[PDB]
């Protein structure tokens, strides 16, 4: 239940982690986005706090946040702060607000920016319906797509799953 680092501001981590009042003071996290419907936070001092009523579900518009968040993410850093970004396990809902955030503010594709992510928390992992979501705001972004979804024996899943 640790800090997973993405970037110089941004972590991302599982619930437990997130209200670890020493792991965050001592990863100088400045601010606290929770995007989950079910997932208390314990506010402590100093640290900013908000919330991204989001179940993890193929059919939950976590795109409707990708923007805004991506923006507010860019904004604590350029105020020299630290945002944490976490849902329930840190694998799914908040793996895929840091993608959309690369992808918009480091220019990255989004296979870049899932390889990246993936290489700093092994265990993220979007369910499909963000993937569809993540490429249809990478198309936004670049017009073109790195990522695409296929048929499989488990349902549609992103290329990248084999």
């Amino acid at each position: 239940s640790g800090l997973s680092q993405i970037t110089k501001s941004l972590y991302i981590s599982n619930g437990v982690a997130a209200n670890n009042k020493l792991m965050l003071s001592s990863n100088q996290i400045t601010m606290v986005i929770n995007v989950s419907v079910e997932v208390v936070n314990t506010l402590y001092e100093d640290i900013q706090y908000m919330q991204v009523p989001v179940a993890d579900s193929p059919n939950s518009r976590l795109c409707d946040f990708f923007d805004p968040i991506a923006d507010h993410i860019h904004s604590v850093e350029m105020k020299q702060g630290r945002t944490l970004l976490h849902c329930a396990a840190g694998v799914s809902r908040s793996a895929a607000l840091c993608l959309a955030y690369l992808m918009k503010y480091h220019a990255m594709s989004l296979l870049d920016a899932h390889t990246w992510t993936k290489s700093c928390r092994p265990i993220i992992r979007p369910n499909s319906g963000f993937w569809e979501q993540l490429i249809h705001y990478e198309f936004q972004l670049f017009g073109k797509n790195t990522v695409h979804m296929v048929s499989s024996p488990v349902g549609m899943i992103p290329d990248i799953y084999e």
